[PDB]
């Protein structure tokens, strides 16, 4: 039974939330619609 | 048969239940309802 603190205390896991989920990307408010910045 | 007793006494356990549950962080009251605060 893991939770986000078990993930965060581990820095593979805790990069890997933070990748997989653009999390430090801004966004881009397009006329088209918002889009995760790369 | 564990109960709450054998949770406190281990402290990996009982570190678990405390972060898991927010026990050291208060409580916002916004206008927009009650939020567990970080």
């Amino acid at each position: 039974g893991d939770t986000l603190n078990d993930v965060i205390q581990d820095p593979t896991r805790r990069n890997k939330l933070i990748n997989d989920n653009n999390l430090l990307k801004g966004i881009i408010m397009g006329r088209d619609g918002p889009v995760p910045s790369s």
